[PDB]
């Protein structure tokens, strides 16, 4: 068991103390990350699967895990402001703790559990920092190399399997063929539905799914197939992603202001270009307030809200939080 990966011995009782909150949503992502060494995601993902027993489980070594993880983390660009490991720490844990829902208490397996916090792990590897749609319209290697389509999520799957090649880094050796077989169908699933050109479509899926819902009178859930179970972990994922707005407003302010500085960045570099900008990315006329306000209001709040509607009442603390720090954007706009 690592408990540090730097030279401060204050950190190993500092990081232990914070990964008391393990599963909780209120865990403070950024000072797992300050007491680490920056590896918050080889040491939160470390923690996860102790936490829930999952090397024993799947027969994976310690020492190919951590050397895997730290691999991993090590194709996420440190330079990128928002889309960096930090980023995949956070969707980690978020995923770690919406699995543990009493809702949902029960109805997955252990591999769907591992193929989600994997599927987490891995959704943003190698970002560079720019847009699917400048990706495209620069003509980029990415764009060729996948026509356009999902041309970020599909690199990122590329990334994170490519990587498990080398035997030395295998967490997945001790699976089966089909165990194997099964992982990966559910993670390029998972991390294809990230695409945010899919939210529109998977939400009115996931609406068309709460409306029939069966929780079975113990109060849990009933997801039969596999259609179901997938349909549910793509959502999970996905609303782990779109988390940072549902999280404590100190948070949330500290994300919004790293997803601002990479997407005024993307829009310096259409400017050098001579490219038109896209407006949210422009940093002399954008406003982040209205930005935030308009992104919970048409996308994080309905989603959240299905979810919530689903999980009922496991979400009403997240709703809330949303609520209110919406609430507080808004009045961070000076005008009505
Ligand atoms: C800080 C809160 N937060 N977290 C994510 C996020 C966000 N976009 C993410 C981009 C990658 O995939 C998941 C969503 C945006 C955001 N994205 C867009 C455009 C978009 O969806 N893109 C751009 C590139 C990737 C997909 C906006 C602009 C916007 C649209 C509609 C209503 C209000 C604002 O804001 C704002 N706050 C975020
Ligand atoms: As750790
Ligand atoms: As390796
Ligand atoms: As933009
Ligand atoms: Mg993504
Ligand atoms: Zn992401």
């Amino acid at each position: 068991s690592i408990s540090r990966f730097g030279v401060n011995t204050e950190n190993e009782d500092h990081l232990a103390k914070e990964l008391e909150d393990l599963n909780k949503w209120g865990l403070n992502i950024f000072n797992v990350a300050g007491y680490s060494h920056n590896r918050p995601l080889t040491c939160i993902m470390y923690a996860i699967f102790q936490e829930r027993d999952l090397l024993k489980t799947f027969r994976i070594s310690s020492d190919t895990f951590i050397t895997y993880m730290m691999t991993l983390e090590d194709h996420y660009h440190s330079d990128v402001a928002y889309h960096n490991s930090l980023h995949a720490a956070d969707v980690a844990q978020s995923t770690h703790v919406l699995l543990s829902t009493p809702a949902l208490d029960a109805v997955f397996t252990d591999l769907e559990i591992l193929a989600a916090i994997f599927a987490a792990a891995i959704h943003d590897v190698d970002h560079p920092g720019v847009s699917n749609q400048f990706l495209i319209n620069t003509n980029s290697e990415l764009a060729l190399m996948y026509n356009d389509e999902s041309v970020l999520e599909n690199h990122h799957l590329a990334v994170g399997f490519k990587l498990l090649q080398e035997e030395h880094c295998d967490i997945f050796m001790n699976l089966t063929k089909k165990q194997r077989q099964t992982l990966r169908k559910m993670v390029i699933d998972m991390v294809l539905a990230t695409d945010m050109s899919k939210h529109m479509s998977l939400l009115a899926d996931l609406k068309t799914m709460v409306e029939t819902k069966k929780v079975t009178s113990s109060g849990v859930l009933l997801l039969d197939n596999y259609t179901d179970r997938i349909q549910v972990l793509r959502n999970m994922v996905h609303c782990a992603d779109l988390s940072n707005p549902t999280k404590s407003l100190e948070l949330y302010r500290q994300w919004t202001d790293r997803i601002m500085e990479e997407f005024f960045q993307q829009g310096d570099k259409e400017r050098e270009r001579g490219m038109e900008i896209s407006p949210m990315c422009d940093k002399h006329t954008a406003s982040v307030e209205k930005s935030q306000v308009g992104f919970i209001d048409y996308i994080v709040h309905p989603l959240w809200e299905t979810w919530a509607d689903l999980v009922q009442p496991d979400a009403q603390d997240i709703l809330d939080t949303l609520e209110d720090n919406r609430n507080w954007y808004q009045a961070m706009i000076p005008q009505a």
